[PDB]
């Protein structure tokens, strides 16, 4: 279900899922 909400917390969930698909080097 994408609600884009203005949240910090989910904010911090959706760079940690970015970070886990896409390998930084």
């Amino acid at each position: 279900f994408p609600i884009p909400l203005p949240y910090c917390w989910l904010c911090r969930a959706l760079i940690k899922r970015i970070q886990a698909m896409i390998p930084k080097g």
